[PDB]
């Protein structure tokens, strides 16, 4: 009889179960789903899942994938697929993430974000900062990049939350799938007949003129990057907000230091643990060795990324929220193939929050006590349904 994982915790609680399982062997635990896995939480061992070839992302042995959600998570995309093969969709978007392009994206972001405080603050205080910023600005920013319109931005959310909550069914992904490939197939028209110089345009002139993706590639990026693209940014920023004001001094280090604001975001991507419980689970290609046990050929490990970023040898003290840690690089993008394509821009939004919180409210506190904020309990993420914020 095995340990059952996900743990117990609450909000953006990490459990003290990990404190145990850094001094032990790697443990088997099961599932809500699927088969047993291993748990991956020393720095080592998770860098290692996700980033050497012995661990595939593709059950290629007949598996039935360990999860949290009824339906597994399958389709065409980039989580679907190891190099090479992952390697040459994923360089199909490449070039649009790179720092060097997503760098020019910053005058944008701030506006957007400025835009977003506007309405805030014209709603007065106390107001709720996940509907005024954590969900709009993240939003606006990839719907915009894409080609979306702001008219459909909704359409987008309910989506995305239907893959991310943990009791959608198969039925529910059908329907999702459904709907969702009838809208990307009206874009997809709509720029046949007149390009466009957005994102999706590029992948129409990918698949239609160069040749280089087929329809279903196409329609899966897109999938992709409008499920993971807003959805976990605007989490964090709530995670981030609500993690400083909860400490005396709030954001005044930040007023006070502007120049620390990247190390700040940096720190707060390393303590977080912004996984209910885990994303995808790796399979062994080979047998291999990992914290005292024989991985066979086959089994499952999970990459445990919170678990790695409060590593007890990589990190001293490593539950202390220190904006000055500068600590060893933390995985909270992940690593190897799958490291987070959009890790660049989700560091100019959280940076552009913060400056733009601190330049504006310094003296943003809490709007209601804090032992009254609603944390979500059945999402893969860890949040708040709001943040009521005062000035
Ligand atoms: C704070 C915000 C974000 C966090 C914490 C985050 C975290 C991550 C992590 C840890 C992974 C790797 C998971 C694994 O290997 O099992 C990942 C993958 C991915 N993320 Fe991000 N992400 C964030 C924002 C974004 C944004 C803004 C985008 C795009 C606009 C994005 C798009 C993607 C995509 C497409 C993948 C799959 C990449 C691949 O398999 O090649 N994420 N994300
Ligand atoms: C902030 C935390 C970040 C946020 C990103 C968003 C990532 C989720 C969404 C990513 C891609 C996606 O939804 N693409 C279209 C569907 C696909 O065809 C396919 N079908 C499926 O069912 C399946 C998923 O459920 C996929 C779920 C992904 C699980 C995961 O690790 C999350 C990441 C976290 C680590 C697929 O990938």
């Amino acid at each position: 009889e095995l340990l059952t994982f996900p743990f117990a915790s609450t909000g953006l609680e990490f459990p003290p179960v990990y404190h145990e399982l850094y001094q032990q062997r790697l443990t088997k635990v099961r599932l809500p789903y699927g088969d047993d896995a291993y748990l991956a939480i020393r720095y080592a061992d998770v860098k290692t899942v996700l980033s050497d070839s012995r661990f595939s992302i593709v059950a290629s042995l007949g598996q039935d994938q360990p999860r949290t959600r009824a339906g597994a998570r399958v389709g065409n995309g980039l989580f679907s697929l190891d190099p090479p093969q992952h390697s040459r969709l994923r360089s199909v978007l490449g070039r649009d993430f790179t720092p060097r392009r997503v760098e020019k994206l910053r005058e944008r972001v701030r506006e957007l974000t400025d835009q977003c405080l506007d309405r805030m603050e014209a709603a007065g205080s106390p107001a709720d900062l996940v509907a005024h910023l954590a969900v709009p600005m993240p939003t606006a920013v990839v719907c915009e990049m894409m080609g979306v319109p702001e008219p459909d931005h909704h359409l987008f959310w309910g989506w995305a939350e239907t893959i991310l909550s943990n009791d959608t069914t198969p039925d529910d992904l059908i329907r999702r799938y459904q709907e969702f490939t009838a809208y990307m197939g009206a874009m997809v028209e709509e720029r046949r007949a007149r390009p466009t110089d957005d994102m999706f345009g590029m992948l129409v002139r990918a698949c239609d003129e160069e040749g280089r993706i087929t329809e279903i590639e196409m329609h899966a990026l897109a999938s992709d990057l409008l499920s993971a693209g807003f959805v976990s940014t605007a989490h964090q920023i709530a995670n981030f907000t609500a993690m400083l004001l909860a400490r005396p001094e709030r954001l005044q280090p930040l007023v006070d230091k502007p120049e620390q604001i990247p190390a700040a975001v940096e720190e707060l991507m390393r303590h977080v643990p912004i996984l209910s419980g885990f994303s995808f689970p790796r399979y062994a290609t080979e047998d291999l060795e990992m914290s005292g046990v024989t991985v066979r050929r086959g089994e499952a490990v999970i990459p445990v990324i919170a678990a790695a970023n409060r590593d007890p040898d990589v990190y001293p003290d490593a539950g202390r929220l220190d904006l000055e840690r500068n600590g060893l690089p933390h995985l909270g993008f992940g690593q190897g193939p799958h490291f987070c394509i959009g890790a660049h821009l989700a560091r100019v939004e959280l940076q552009v929050v913060l400056e733009a919180l601190t330049e504006r409210f310094p003296d943003l506190r809490f709007g209601i006590p804090e032992n009254a904020l609603k944390w979500k309990r059945g999402h893969f993420m860890n949040g708040l349904h709001e943040l009521p914020v005062a000035w």
